């Protein structure tokens, strides 16, 4: 389903995953754990994730609406 691939994003602009993390509010271990397969961040997280990180949501977490 869902493609989990922030660190791609964020590591676009070379952003770093503690801050990030920082910025989303949640801890880094499980942002980067979402990359590696574990459940998809919230509703409102995801649309956090795109607006702290500023980038489409479908380049850090493609729904892949199947």
């Amino acid at each position: 389903m869902i493609i989990n691939n922030l660190k791609l994003i964020r590591e676009k602009k070379k952003i770093s995953q503690s801050e990030l993390a920082a910025l989303l509010e949640v801890s880094r271990q499980t942002i980067n754990g979402i990359e590696k397969n574990k459940y998809n961040p919230s509703l409102q997280l995801a649309l956090k994730i795109a607006y702290y990180l500023n980038t489409p949501l479908e380049d850090i977490f493609q729904w892949q609406p199947e």
